[PDB]
């Protein structure tokens, strides 16, 4: 569908067995989510934002779906404030910037 | 012009005289740029980010050209890493999400 954004843009997603809200974030390369249960092995990872540097889980392989739509792919888990998806599933999912 | 996310959405501004390459970010409320040099009044502001929070320098009434839209808002200046547009100039432009 089509999203303006006079609000934030967030969807609903399903991620290992639990519904979240998310937000569709065109600015984030890579997927992040506030810790939560998943399963599995991962491995650590430092990524940067505004503010600096956190240290994330990377899952590998994970499948969400988001609004309907599923795809597969890396999440990272970890200290952030909100969770955002970001262009790697964003790309997915078929979302396109129009202006 | 319609954007896909295989890449960064990257557009150039034109802003306080200065020609800079800035992302166009719909998680980010507020409109966030490298240090620069505008002239006039500002107020301290801290902002949060995955990271941490940053102290910025706010400006109001801003003219930036965007692609070649022009829009007038409120600016801050500040130690991102990289120029971030957000929600606040992307609804002057008329930018919208799609999937
Ligand atoms: O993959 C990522 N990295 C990365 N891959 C890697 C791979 C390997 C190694 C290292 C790596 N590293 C990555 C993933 C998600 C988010 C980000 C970082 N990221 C933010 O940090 N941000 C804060 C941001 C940016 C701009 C403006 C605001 C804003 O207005 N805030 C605000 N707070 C306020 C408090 C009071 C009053 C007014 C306020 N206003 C906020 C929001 C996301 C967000 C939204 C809400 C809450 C938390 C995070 C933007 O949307 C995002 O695109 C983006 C913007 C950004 C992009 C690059 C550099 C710096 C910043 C990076």
């Amino acid at each position: 569908p089509q999203v303006t954004l006079w609000q934030r843009p967030l969807v609903t997603i399903k991620i290992g067995g639990q519904l979240k809200e998310a937000l569709l974030d065109t600015g984030a390369d890579d997927t992040v989510l506030e810790e939560m249960s998943l399963p599995g092995r991962w491995k650590p990872k430092m990524i940067g934002g505004i503010g600096g540097f956190i240290k994330v889980r990377q899952y590998d392989q994970i499948l969400i779906e988001i609004c309907g739509h599923k795809a597969i792919g890396t999440v990272l888990v970890g200290p952030t404030p909100f969770n955002v998806i970001g262009r790697n599933l964003l790309t997915q999912i078929g979302c396109t910037l129009n202006f």
